[PDB]
């Protein structure tokens, strides 16, 4: 109670001295002299900081000393402390000092804010920043209509201005929930006991309330409840726990011989009380009396089995909130004991009547208050989560009462509960389909016919309210022709010209909306003068004045004169120009308060509703920040510091939408222009001009990154207006060239860049340190552009631009050197590839064969020698520049694949080996880790010498292993232990590889003997465990004790060995001090099923946590390892791109550690169940629990196996018949696993994105064998994990009964996506992933070329593997596969080049085609 007392006493200090002395000495006794007490030390530490005043100086000093013990606080620790204090809040006004301190901490450190955002990337839902934002919003909500409303609102707006519109990667707002409450609820296993606990907790909380009338009712109810047998059982269960409610309720609990018994009274007709229509449907007002009367009627008349409910009448009579809380429990209790469904029918009829009355529009009964609607929605939501007496399924449990869920969904949408509205719409659609089967556009028109509500329109409205961008595409197609929908689509896609044309053309649209859209489109197109003249013409609604003020402050007119937002901003800027600082600060404070109040008045359902308010608050905060700079004398250091702060906080907004970043940049530009105008000092004016030029260049770059062209041109024009140029060399001219190039005006950009190059060459010989970077960048960009447009021959481009750029060229200089080296290497590689393609082409061989049938031969020999010399020169240049590029940076690290491919192919070339030995060894070792498998498989002992390939490769492998033993030791040892399986139980290339691996192992052991010995022992134990026969316990499923003779049990405390199946973060330094190490193995091991019966074991590490590992014998895991490497590279590519990073598109991966030719170990995914196990299980499959009257999976499999020998027509007919009697059921996974609508929506969206990404990535890699048992779904995250990666690169199409689908997109997979199916989120995510794949075709091609040519990678289909799957020619096969992959990446399908959307449309229609699905193998289970 200390915090409550302190918060109450703090305001009383200012009242008067007479009470000030008493309050001060009481507080001093509370905190000052009590610091010795250990019990209250934590309570004092977790307390609100005292207000900063002279009176509180000693208290503040003591509080700071106590809190900041054991070290200082970081930003994350400060926010955690703020939230922990916020756990208990008596009043919002007591949090003002904490809010100010939090704002100061946030504004002081933003690099720590970047670190926090990076750390929270893995689990965005548990992000600290979004939690802080929602906590602040809730605090501001609680401050409405109180004494300190404006003070709290201003502080909340001040702190929210610091964070700004950061992309939180969340869509659903998760309100804070008590952890102890959930655990206490979990403790009780009986329904009646939980009601008792909840009611007693509510009464205990009510006891503290001020009203004396409610206290008597609360104590009476407590005494009545605790006397009964249910109360005694509750106390017996709950006395073991630790909670102050136990101590508070001790006096009321009494011991009596007989438990208090409630006299059960039964009327002649219990249904007469609740049969009144007026009772259920209230008026517009009088909600409290309505809910009280309904609760009394339920309690007095309806017979309730539970004794606790009957004792709640005195508490229900006084408090309305108690009635609202208890009504669902009363309804559930009455429905539990219902017989003959009389109560069910009556309640269903009355509730449906209430919901229909809510949907009118006055009428006789309509326009009900939102409180009653929310109460009924809470009743429905509570009933949805309760298991029905007849058991059944969650879908069955939804219909406790016969309800038309479309009306309920519409009411929920009207109440701003969008996620539950979508869930109820889905439930209604499913119920309508189920009912129709007994006897969207069709469903929409039917629902409009009977219920008067269109399903498609409701779904569109709900998805618009949610704010998810991708979902809006798949809503429907009924109203696409309407101008309003087209205009909304144009605005969403930033097609401002189309939106402007449509707004001008359509006149049926209301004038206000039409003019607002016209003004917004004109502003977004950069037509500022046209917009101003148009507004002047309109002079012949508040929104019009709002747009007037926005245009006025954006155009700096300064003449166009409840206050709104842009009006406040314009007034603040005008007063800032007029040096009226008081009005400036007052207007900014008023704008803060108004924006925060408007934000907190909303229901706060989705995160996307917070971004505009955050952007506006950030703009206001920046204006207030520059206010003090304008107030005092302007210095260069202050301007540099404020620009650095702006750049950091813009870096915080990297992934934010352009619609939120743009107003901030516009305000910054106006700010800088005003500051330059009001300078009157040449020395500072130059610095202000430089700052404005840098800001405008950054704005141009930002607008170009979002495919915007008018804004960069306007920014360049402003730069020209201010930064008048006569020297003719500057970075903004390079930015102008880039802008012109972005507009597809290549001639102008090339002319500008060549003029800049000639001016730079004439001015100096690249001797100015400031202009060196600009010269190098101009040369490199011009060379790349000329190469792209083919306007110059390769010789001129190489000699004039790229080689010169390298020769011209301190972090910026290092980055420029890296970029120039990469460009030169890429051009040289292009020339080398062109010359090699010509040498390997059929035209060259035909020309050679023509002369095969005398000076012609001499000329041919001379030409061949010249071609070979040119090829070698290009190769050497490319390799050298790649090596130099890898040295000077880390951004282009994935080019190590191309470098290693070039080195490996030309092994015999001494120059390449020489430059790899001299400068290649200086490359950091961690950059070779992704290619460790190939580099280790390529090593041998044949070419031994000073510049021999094998010697250099062995040295590189040894250095990599020395620097990163944890990442490479297992691979090398597995190379050495290829044939140790037979030795443990009882070709020249292979033996050379074994010898090289043994040599590297000997070197590492000479460096680290103990680690090598322990790793060898662990590998031997794993191999011995794998070879153990497990057919004895094949039927066993409860776990089997490992035999004592197994060496694995003996191993203990291996502190030099890290858990092999645990992913390890790459460390540039070679310390690796703090890593989890293997401690012991649990005695029991389980079986996962399958032909070979793999064993699952548990490995407890240094900490208490343990990891499950899958030990596989008689199986090859190297293919899985390399496929996981490909998946990691694709994940890096996806995370690098902004569009795929925003959607969190990733490929789930699991670490695989091969041990021998046929032995290995891999990480076992926890919480993942196979989709086939969930769907078509014989015992408790989803197809059996739901739709039990349909065909069983056994019948479908039998029919499809029987129709195997018949023709294609018979197969198609049988497949259609099976699909008719086998409906999808997979949509219930998220419905039954996640009961909260927001969590359900998030998990379903994650599932859809995972399906899209996995499908696209698998198609790019030609992934096959994607049956039900090879796909797992995580129960916690609802994401799919693809396993058994043996078949890839379209080798499944060579099988008998070839696979004719790019990926698995069967009816269950699409059904899991929701009512929209493949439309909406899935299609757009597939398009984004395919676009990312297209943009990185060269990197993927290099990676796959390195992988395929790996000697140890067995990826070609063979007759033995073909027979097992369904119960040199290698060079040309690999070339054909690479060409097919290149065609896929470029988009060439069957000789026709397609766009990303067209290719995605083709893939989807090929995957979902029943014609292709019918011809597939019956084991693939296409019907599932
Ligand atoms: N990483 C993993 N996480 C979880 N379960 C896995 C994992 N890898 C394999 N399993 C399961 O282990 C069992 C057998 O795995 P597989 O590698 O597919 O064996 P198999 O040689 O393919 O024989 P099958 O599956 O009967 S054709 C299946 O039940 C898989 O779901
Ligand atoms: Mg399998
Ligand atoms: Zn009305």
């Amino acid at each position: 109670h200390l915090h409550v007392i302190v918060g109450t006493l703090i305001p009383l200090v200012y009242e008067q001295v007479e009470v000030q002395k008493q309050v001060l000495d009481l507080l001093k006794y509370l905190v000052i002299d009590n610091k010795d007490n250990e019990n209250l030390y934590i309570t004092i530490k977790l307390l609100d900081p005292f207000p900063d005043h002279v009176v509180f100086k000693d208290l503040r000093i003591t509080q700071q000393k106590i809190k900041y013990s054991r070290g200082p606080f970081s930003l994350l620790e400060e926010i955690n402390h703020f939230l922990s204090v916020s756990v208990y809040d008596a009043l919002p006004l007591t949090r003002l000092e904490g809010l100010k301190d939090l704002r100061r901490q946030l504004e002081l450190h933003k690099d720590q804010m970047v670190d926090i955002m990076r750390a929270s990337q893995d689990n965005p839902q548990d992000g600290i920043m979004v939690k802080l934002v929602v906590n602040l919003l809730q605090l501001s909500k609680m401050a409405i209509n109180h004494t300190g409303e404006k003070e709290v609102l201003e502080a909340v707006g001040s702190c929210l201005g610091e964070v700004g519109p950061i992309d939180f990667s969340t869509i659903a707002i998760q309100h804070s929930k008590d952890a102890s409450y959930t655990k206490a609820l979990k403790l009780f296993e009986d329904k009646e006991l939980q009601w008792t606990f909840i009611m007693l907790t509510y009464l205990n909380n009510t006891l503290v309330e001020d009203c004396v009338k409610v206290r008597s009712a609360a104590v009476t109810c407590l005494k009545n409840i605790l006397a009964t047998k249910t109360g005694h059982s509750f106390w017996e269960i709950y006395k073991m726990t630790t909670d102050p409610m136990l101590a508070y309720l001790q006096p009321f609990r009494t011991s009596r011989k007989k438990f208090l018994e409630v006299p059960r009274f039964d009327k002649e007709n219990p249904f007469e009380g609740l049969d009144d229509i007026n009772l259920w449907i209230p008026l517009s007002e009088n909600h409290d009396i309505w809910i009280k009367t309904l609760t009394c009627a339920f309690l007095d008349s309806g017979g309730t089995k539970c004794e606790i409910l009957q004792l709640l009448k005195p508490m229900c009579e006084v408090k309305t909130d108690f009635c609202q809380t208890v009504l669902p429990y009363l309804i559930h209790d009455i429905l539990l004991q219902d017989t003959n469904e009389s109560w069910r029918n009556l309640l269903s009829t009355h509730v449906q009547g209430f919901f229909t009355s809510c949907l009118r529009h006055h009428f006789f009964r309509c326009c009900l208050d939102k409180k009653s609607q929310r109460t009924m929605l809470a009743v429905v939501d509570y009933m949805r989560r309760q298991k029905r007496p007849s058991s059944g399924t969650i879908f069955n449990d939804a219909f406790w009462l016969d309800l038309n869920y479309l009306e309920v969904a519409k009411v929920a949408q009207s109440c701003a509960a969008h996620f539950t509205a979508l869930l109820y719409a889905e439930i209604y659609a499913d119920k309508k389909s189920m009912d129709d089967q007994e006897k969207i556009s069709s469903l929409s028109e039917k629902s409009k016919e009977e219920t008067g509500i269109s399903l498609q329109d409701l779904l569109l409205e709900i998805y618009r309210s949610i704010g998810e961008p991708d979902s809006l595409y798949g809503c429907g197609g009924g109203k696409m022709l309407q101008p309003i929908t087209r205009l909304r689509t144009y605005e969403h896609e930033a097609m401002w010209g189309k939106a402007l044309v449509t707004y001008d053309l359509e006149t049926a649209i209301p004038s206000s909306t039409r003019q607002a859209g016209i003004i917004q489109a004109l502003q977004n197109l950069g037509l500022c003068h046209i917009l101003s003249v148009y507004l002047k013409g309109l002079d012949y609604c508040p929104e019009l004045e709002e747009l007037h003020y926005q245009a006025a402050w954006r155009n700096m007119q300064w003449d166009h004169c409840g206050t709104s937002y842009h009006e406040s901003l314009y007034n603040a800027l005008q007063s800032l120009r007029d040096r009226e600082f008081s009005t400036f600060y007052e207007s900014l404070k008023y704008a803060r308060v108004k924006e925060v109040e408007e934000m907190c008045k909303r229901s706060l359902e989705s995160v996307y509703s917070l971004y505009p308010t955050l952007s506006r608050l950030q703009a206001i905060g920046e204006l207030e920040s520059i206010g003090e700079l304008f107030s005092r004398s302007v210095t260069h250091r202050q301007l540099s510091e404020v620009y650095i702060k702006w750049q950091k906080h813009s870096q915080l907004l990297k992934d934010s939408d352009f619609s939120f970043q743009e107003p901030i940049m516009a305000l910054r530009t106006v700010i800088l222009e005003i500051l330059m105008e009001k300078e009157m000092d040449n020395s500072q004016r130059e610095c202000i001009k430089d700052i404005l030029t840098k800001h405008l260049v950054e704005l141009s770059i930002l607008a170009r990154t979002f495919k915007n062209t008018q804004l960069p041109e306007r920014a360049i024009f402003q730069i020209k207006q201010y930064n008048s140029v006569s020297c003719g060399v500057s970075e903004w001219q390079l930015e102008e060239a880039q802008v012109f190039w972005a507009k597809k005006e290549q001639s102008l950009a090339l002319s500008i860049l060549k003029q800049m190059i000639k001016k730079l060459d004439a001015s100096c010989a690249a001797n100015n340190p400031s202009l060196k970077l600009t010269y190098t960048e101009c040369l490199r960009v011009c060379g790349n552009w000329l190469a792209e447009t083919c306007l110059e021959n390769p010789a001129v481009i190489m000699q004039t631009y790229l080689e010169k750029a390298v020769e011209v060229a301190s972090d910026e200089l290092r980055n420029g050197k890296m970029k120039a080296f990469l460009s030169l290497a890429r051009f040289s590689d292009t020339q080398y590839q062109r010359i090699e393609n010509y040498m390997k082409s059929s035209e060259f061989e035909n020309k050679q064969a023509l002369l095969k049938r005398q000076r012609e031969l001499e000329l041919d020999e001379l030409a061949l020698r010249a071609l070979k010399e040119d090829r070698k020169r290009f190769l050497c240049k490319a390799v050298e520049n790649y090596i130099n590029c890898l040295l000077s940076g880390e951004e282009h690290d994935m080019w190590v694949f191309r470098l290693c491919s070039l080195w490996l192919e030309n092994s015999g070339v001494s120059e390449v080996n020489g430059m790899m030995k001299r400068d290649g060894m200086k490359i950091p070792t961690y950059k070779f880790l992704p290619l460790m498998y190939q580099l280790a498989a390529r090593m041998g002992t044949k070419m031994m010498g000073g510049l021999g390939f094998h010697e250099v490769l062995n040295n590189l492998i040894s250095r990599i292993s020395m620097d990163h033993p944890h990442h490479t030791l297992f691979i090398i040892l597995a190379l050495a232990n290829a044939n140790r399986d037979e030795f443990l139980t009882k070709s020249q290339l292979d033996e050379d590889r074994t010898e090289a691996a043994n040599r590297i192992i000997c070197t590492i052991r000479s460096r680290r003997p103990q680690m090598v010995r322990s790793v060898e022992a662990l590998c031997d134990a794993y191999i011995i465990l794998a070879n153990l026969d497990a057919t004895q316990w094949k039927t066993q499923r409860k776990g089997i004790n490992i035999p004592a003779d197994q060496p694995i049990t003996k191993l203990k405390n291996l502190e030099d060995v890290v858990v092999p199946t645990m992913e390890i973060k790459v460390d540039h330094t070679g310390e690796y001090g703090n890593l989890v190490t293997i401690q012991s193995f649990k005695a029991e091991f389980r079986l996962a099923g399958g032909v070979n019966l793999p064993k699952i074991i548990d490995c407890v590490g240094s900490d208490g946590k343990e990891r499950r590992q899958l030990v596989k014998g008689r199986d090859d895991l190297r293919q899985d390892a390399v496929m996981q490497q490909v998946f990691q590279m694709c994940n890096t590519l996806l995370q690098r791109n902004t569009e795929t990073r925003k959607r969190k598109l990733t490929i789930c991966t699991y670490k695989v550690v091969p041990l021998s030719q046929r032995s290995g170990v891999l990480e076992w995914c926890t919480g993942t169940v196979p989709i086939g196990e969930f769907l078509v299980n014989n015992e408790d499959g989803a197809h059996k629990r739901y739709r039990p009257n349909d065909f069983s999976a056994f019948q479908c499999q039998k029919k499809m196996m029987e129709v195997q020998k018949k023709s294609f027509e018979e197969k198609y007919e049988v497949f259609m018949d099976v699909c008719q009697n086998f409906q999808p059921v997979f949509r219930y996974f998220c419905m039954e696993k996640f009961l909260d609508p927001a969590i359900w929506f998030e998990k379903r969206l994650a599932y859809t994105r995972s399906v899209a990404t996995s499908s696209i990535v698998g198609y790019i890699l030609g992934l096959g064998d994607r049956h039900v048992q090879n796909i797992l779904i995580n129960e916690q995250s609802a994401e799919l994990v693809h396993i058994d990666l043996g078949v890839a690169f379209e080798q499944g199409k060579i099988l008998p009964t070839p696979e004719t689908v790019p990926f698995r997109l069967t009816r269950d997979i699409v059904d899991g996506m929701g009512i929209t199916g493949v439309e909406g989120v899935f299609r757009r995510c597939c398009e984004k992933t395919m676009e990312v794949m297209r943009n990185s075709q060269e990197t993927l091609l290099t990676i796959v070329e390195v992988l395929l040519y790996d000697p140890l990678f067995d990826w070609t289909m063979n007759p033995l593997k073909a027979l097992y799957l369904q119960q040199q020619s290698f060079n040309k096969v690999a070339e054909r596969v690479l060409m097919r992959l290149q065609e896929k990446l470029k988009g060439v399908e069957e000789g026709t080049v397609l766009s990303v959307g067209g290719q995605v449309n083709l893939l989807i229609q090929q995957a979902i085609d029943p014609k292709n699905l019918s011809r597939l193998f019956p084991g693939w289970k296409a019907w599932v």
